[PDB]
């Protein structure tokens, strides 16, 4: 037995950790950032678990990957427009 769908789980969370980087840097906006952050860390680790813990399909995974691309995706921008604002 091996991981196989849950590699790409891992990888999300490693970019992640990567947000929280940019983001301690800035200083700015925390409440919406670890907030945000947050809810993801906990999606990511919550398949995770639901791999080991249940016969979770690929593709629930592949989707749910996405509903942290878009979450993640916005992420950033946000976090664009929160430094070049300069200003919470």
């Amino acid at each position: 037995q091996g991981p196989g769908s849950l590699v790409k789980v891992g990888t999300l969370k490693k970019r992640l950790d990567k947000f929280n980087e940019v983001v301690s840097a800035l200083k700015d906006g925390k409440p919406e950032v670890n907030r945000q952050i947050k809810n993801l860390e906990i999606s990511i680790d919550a398949l995770m678990a639901k791999i080991k813990s249940t016969m979770m399909t690929r593709e629930q995974i592949q989707k749910e990957y996405d509903a942290l691309v878009k979450s993640s995706e916005d992420l950033l921008s946000a976090l664009q427009k929160k430094k070049q604002q300069e200003e919470e």
